[PDB]
RNA sequence: AGGCUCGGCUGGAGCUUCCGUCAGUGCAGAUCGUAAUGGUAGUAGCAAAUAUUCAAGUUCGAUCCUUGAAGACUGAAGUGG
């Protein structure tokens, strides 16, 4: 029940709406951090390094509008920590988002 | 009245009555000299030179130190040697 894993998608567009052009890239990552603190209800969480690259990959300015991601809530291997789970993103690649919806995996 | 005596506390080595006489003898000011301190005030402000993000390392402690990945810049009359 604590560990999971669900597929979701986001959407970057409307999160970042608004956004000056050298912050857009940033405010997705803080957003997606926001999504899955919100979803997986983790204070700790932890972005790939292949979804820091896939919201890069168009630049600082031109994020892409929808991302696939795979939140995995899962135990704190390190047992000195305040929180017992954290919350990883990892990338799905995706190319049409019509009709997916969030998935358990 | 200028000032003075005593009491209480602090302090640790000098001070004092009266008689003559002498003077570098009395401060609120001089945009006075010098030293220190306020309100202003946690205020003005820390805005030129495109830009940083993710994961990890070390540490009591990391936007700023180091490693890797990505994204940008100087653009050879360079932010190079």
């Amino acid at each position: 029940n604590e560990v999971v894993t669900r597929e979701y998608t986001i959407h970057i567009h409307a999160r970042i709406r608004g956004i000056g052009s050298k912050k857009r890239a940033p405010r997705a990552i803080d957003e997606i951090k926001k999504f899955a603190k919100i979803q997986m209800k983790t204070n700790d969480v932890r972005v790939d390094t292949k979804l820091n690259k896939f919201i890069w990959s168009k630049g600082i300015k031109n994020v892409p509008y929808r991302v696939r991601v795979r939140l995995s809530r899962r135990r704190n291997e390190d047992e000195d920590s305040a929180q017992k789970l954290y919350t990883l993103c990892t990338y799905v690649p995706c190319t049409n988002f019509h009709g997916l919806t969030n998935v358990n995996v």
